[PDB]
């Protein structure tokens, strides 16, 4: 049985909000999320982990991503088991611009042997992951302005749809005033929404396709 409101903020297992700028590294900063939070309950230290790294290192063909002009964060977590690690934000800090790739396998701070994809749409699915495992990576439709509207409540817009177009990270669910909703880490710095985050609707017919591509990784 699944708590009613998780929230892994509370767990220390959740590292500041990060601002992305001009580059569509969204993606980037929701894997390393995913792992940051995976690190933290596997070995107890709460350490922000490298964007940069991603963004850098996995931009061709075996991976499809595509740096700063946006990726998967499943092919994050294939780069970061292929490549053995990936390193820590303070070594390899974010510069919101496609560099050549400087891995340093001395700076190792993390590693990843699978990922895990949850059912296409299933936000029970989704909520038995967050509530057990630990955040989660996910896509969403955030293409529309009420999205950076948004300062409290529960984000419930009529025209958002299913194709999503940006990843998140999913740190927790609750229910507010009487909605459910899941609470997302964004990656557009303090200033939008909640200090960085949005509570988005849940059980609401895979609003914004939230629980369309979710995934997570293993240490
Ligand atoms: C972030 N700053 C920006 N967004 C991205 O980088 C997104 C993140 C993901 S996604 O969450 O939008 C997404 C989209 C589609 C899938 N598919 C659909 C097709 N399935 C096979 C039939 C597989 C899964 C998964 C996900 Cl997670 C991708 N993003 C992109 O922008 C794209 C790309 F990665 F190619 F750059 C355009 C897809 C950059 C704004």
């Amino acid at each position: 049985t699944l708590p009613d409101t998780v929230d892994w903020r509370e767990k220390g297992c959740v590292t500041e909000v990060k601002y992305q700028g001009s580059c569509g590294a969204c993606w980037a900063f929701s894997a390393v999320g995913a792992l940051e939070g995976q690190l933290k309950l596997k070995t107890g230290k709460l350490i922000s982990l490298s964007a940069q790294n991603l963004v850098d290192c996995s931009n061709e063909e075996k991976y499809g991503n595509k740096g700063c002009g946006g990726g998967y964060m499943t092919e994050a977590f294939q780069y970061i088991i292929d490549n053995g690690g990936i390193e820590a934000d303070a070594s390899y800090p974010y510069k919101a611009m496609d560099e050549k790739c400087h891995y340093n396998s001395k700076n190792r701070a993390a590693t990843c042997s699978r990922y895990i994809q949850l059912p296409f749409g299933d936000e029970d699915a989704l909520k038995e992951a967050v509530a057990t495992k630990g955040p989660v990576s996910v896509g969403i439709d955030a293409s529309h302005s009420s999205f950076f509207f948004y300062k409290s409540g529960v984000y419930d817009d009529p025209s958002c749809t299913g194709n999503v177009n940006h990843g998140v990270l999913v740190v927790g669910y609750g229910t507010l005033d009487g909605k459910d909703y899941w609470l997302v880490k964004n990656s557009w710095g303090l200033n939008f929404g909640d200090q960085g985050y949005i509570r988005m609707a849940r059980n609401n017919k895979n609003h914004c396709g939230i629980a369309s591509y979710c995934s997570y990784p293993e240490i």
